[PDB]
């Protein structure tokens, strides 16, 4: 869904370790993960950054959110996790494909980057 | 009440005098008054939702929106170098209200980890 890595791990192309997957977005672990639990969800849309999102996607950005928290119950984050979304280089967004971070397992700082 | 016991309640209620950038029948916009960075802004639902994980599947346009205003609200406010979005739930995520809420960063470079 795009041309980027993420558009190769939904297609199947390379390998990820996948948490949960449906018709419209795929959830996995982060390659470089920052805490013990760090995965991404992601729409199997191709939107570049969360800075283009439509009003119409509205529902398929909370799909990820609620397709988010799910995974988070199912790996055992009860003390809490951290949601993230990056925007462009001050956001320092890394893949330019809209990808939510879920990040638990430790305690979360503040400020958060 | 609608909105809510808690102070994010309040602000929703004009009880509480807050720096509001947008409002609409489903959510709220406003400045943090704790600012982590140059701006720092906090997107609620009017909803009442403790925290992320209590969530209703029915909420998903409602979370959306959140995002979609989020996004919205960093372009009107010029944040055109980007910016980052955050949630936090519960204790290991830093949550200091227990009411949604989108954060969103922006005016600095941010920084990997997120925390
Ligand atoms: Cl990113
Ligand atoms: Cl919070």
């Amino acid at each position: 869904g795009g041309d980027t890595i993420f558009g190769k791990i939904i297609r199947k192309e390379i390998p990820a370790k996948i948490i949960f997957e449906d018709d419209r977005c795929l959830a996995f672990h982060d390659i470089s993960p920052q805490a013990p639990t760090h995965f991404l969800v992601i729409p199997k849309k191709h939107i570049s950054q969360i800075s283009v999102a439509e009003d119409d996607d509205e529902s398929l950005l909370g799909h990820l959110m609620i397709v988010g928290k799910k995974c988070a119950a199912d790996l055992g984050l009860n003390k809490g996790y951290r949601m993230v979304v990056n925007e462009g280089s001050d956001g320092g967004q890394s893949v330019y494909h809209v990808n939510l971070h879920v990040l638990g397992g430790r305690q979360m700082h503040w400020p958060p980057g």
